[PDB]
């Protein structure tokens, strides 16, 4: 128990033991947060408790040290000293923020508002606290017992009685039992099992609660500007492919870390792979939270870059079907691709973080604990899509507190911007410029005069709280008939309810906003189906927009977002 304070990193023998992270607290601010909050359990080699046979006190602020033990004001000897005086817990070598991430439970906003404004070392301590919250809450929910198999991908569900349902749909990964990680979509349910076994009536699924580990390092490092480019060797036969990204890519050696904001189709990928040709002796570890966002950089590598020197680090517990083009678990190739939890302990020329709005403060610093490198570039869109908050239920989060990196990019700006679209025809790029991008964003693109947008409310029905809008969808069939061309579609709404109903209707294949993130396509329709905060999000409908190369259909629910669509209108 002997430990470093969380305020001002003062030695300790005190550990707060109200906090579900148990940290060490210093005796002058110890005091002041037993004294301010519920928490009043102190902990030590020995902890602050009656010492009294059959005592139950356990109020630091009602016990008293009497020689070497303590005692409450019925059981101290005549001769004891409070262990709450002047300001200070009695402890070896002798906050309001801090107060708040310690008590909160993290369903409000103003929660992960706070755990970002807060000092770097009560980033950590909200991350870890936040993490922790997030784990014992799955433990709070039904389990679902196999009843019968349908087919090869629908089964059906007998749920636990008086314990609630968790989500069905695409956001919640459980545990079946060990047969692998199982997922579920909207009696006829859709199981999803990573791992093809057949699944037996009687066996049982349950959410993943993993162990929250300690946070030690920083969210971002400390920032340092150099003179020259430091530890890097910069080629000057540089493709004219990567030649608009040299001043860039010279900014990134003569800089500790780099912040890159890139709208849709911007060039981030390109960006950071042409990063690799010109510093072509460094070593690059290119991450990102999700196997879709590694794999999607292992693409634009493998067009690029010498596929012997690339390697794809898969874990043991290989969740889903990966990149399979470069050899597998090598860690001490020159590129190395690899998510965030997966991320072996080793040093980089230059570390590359992608989807940088997907971060968590904790990935942030899981990132600098596993990773010691010359250079950080962070890359990735603060317009865009954020990684889900499955405790939030409270107010929204704003762009600028979705991490460390996002919230610099929203305040002091990026240190380096990629202003010209070149996948969306440029009504989308007009649109999603005015919208989020401060009409920053230019189109490479001229218009494609297929991009439509029609008002129609429809009506609102709803499969536990995802939304459906059969009108919607209904409309999207008859624009078919009319437009083949558009048979090769991609169907997009904010709901996996509704989702779920077009697969069946039109037979377009289907994308929620969120999963559509990083992905582009010739032609999207989109439907809002509801004007909720969840449809009417600006970065959801900025990604939802910003997939289409060609041709985008929007049916509306929200007058405002459909008004600000620089699109044709349709009639019906
Ligand atoms: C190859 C790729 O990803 N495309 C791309 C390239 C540039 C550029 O050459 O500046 C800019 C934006 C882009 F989307
Ligand atoms: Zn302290
Ligand atoms: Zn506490
Ligand atoms: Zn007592």
């Amino acid at each position: 128990a002997v430990g470093a304070c969380v305020l001002c990193n003062s030695q300790t023998s005190l550990r707060c033991g109200a906090c579900i992270r148990r940290p060490f607290l210093c005796c002058k601010c110890c005091y002041d947060h037993v004294i301010s909050t519920s928490h009043k359990l102190v902990l030590s080699v020995n902890p602050y408790v009656c010492n009294a046979p059959g005592c139950d006190v356990t109020d630091v602020t009602q016990l008293y040290l009497g020689g070497m033990s303590y005692y409450c004001k019925s059981h101290k000897p005549p001769i004891s000293f409070p262990l709450c005086a002047n300001g200070q817990v009695f402890g070896l070598y002798k906050v309001t923020d801090f107060n708040a991430i310690a008590t909160c439970d993290w369903t409000n906003a103003g929660d992960y508002i706070l755990a970002n404004t807060c000092t770097e070392r009560l980033k950590l301590f909200a991350a870890e606290t936040l993490k922790a919250t997030e784990e014992t809450f799955k433990l709070s929910y039904g389990i679902a017992t196999v009843r019968e198999v349908l087919s090869d991908r629908e089964l059906h569900l007998s749920w636990e009685v008086g314990k609630p349902r968790p989500p069905l749909n695409r956001n919640y990964v459980f545990t079946g039992y060990q047969i692998g990680e199982y997922t579920f979509e909207k009696d006829a349910v859709v199981y999803r099992g990573t791992t093809t076994y057949k699944l037996n009536v009687g066996d049982y699924f349950v959410l993943t609660s993993h162990t929250v580990m300690p946070l030690s390092a920083p969210t971002l490092v400390p920032q340092e500007h150099y003179v020259r480019i430091t530890g890097l060797y910069p080629t000057l036969n540089i493709s004219d492919e990567f030649s608009s990204n040299v001043a860039n890519y010279q900014k990134v050696g003569m800089q500790k870390y780099s912040t890159l904001q890139g709208p849709p189709g911007t060039g981030k990928s390109h960006f950071a792979i042409g990063l690799a040709l010109y510093y072509p002796s460094a070593r690059i570890v290119y991450t990102a939270c999700s196997h879709a966002a590694v794999d999607a950089l292992c693409e634009k590598a493998l067009k690029y870059l010498p596929i012997d020197k690339c390697s794809r680090i898969i874990p043991a517990r290989a969740r889903v079907e990966c990149f399979d083009k470069f050899k597998v678990n090598s860690t001490l190739e020159q590129y190395v691709f690899c998510t965030v939890n997966a991320l072996p302990e080793t040093t980089a020329d230059i570390v590359v973080f992608d989807e940088i709005s997907m971060a968590t403060n904790y990935d942030l610093s899981v990132v600098n604990a596993r990773l010691r490198a010359k250079h950080y570039v962070y890359i990735g869109d603060p317009a865009q899509l954020p990684a889900p908050r499955t405790l939030l239920t409270k107010g929204t989060l704003e762009p600028e507190y979705f991490n460390s990196v996002c919230r610099l990019m929203k305040t002091i700006g990026p240190d380096m911007f990629l202003g010209t679209c070149r996948r969306c025809p440029a009504e989308i790029v007009d649109t999603v410029s005015a919208l989020v991008y401060d009409n920053k964003l230019k189109a490479h693109k001229d218009k494609s005069a297929q991009c439509f947008k029609m008002f129609y409310k429809g009506v609102i029905t709803h499969d536990v709280s995802s939304a459906i809008n059969r009108p919607q969808i209904g409309v999207v069939r008859e624009f078919l008939t009319r437009n083949p061309a558009w048979r090769k579609a991609v169907f997009i709404s904010p709901y996996n309810s509704q989702n779920a109903v077009a697969s069946k209707i039109l037979g377009l294949p289907t994308q929620t906003v969120d999963s559509s993130q990083g992905s582009e396509y010739d032609y999207v329709i989109f439907t809002q189906t509801t004007e909720t905060a969840h449809s009417c999000n600006v970065n959801r409908f900025n990604v939802a927009i910003t997939r289409a190369k060609v041709g985008i259909l929007c049916i509306m629910s929200d007058r405002d977002l459909y008004d600000k669509l620089q699109f044709t209108s349709l009639e019906i």
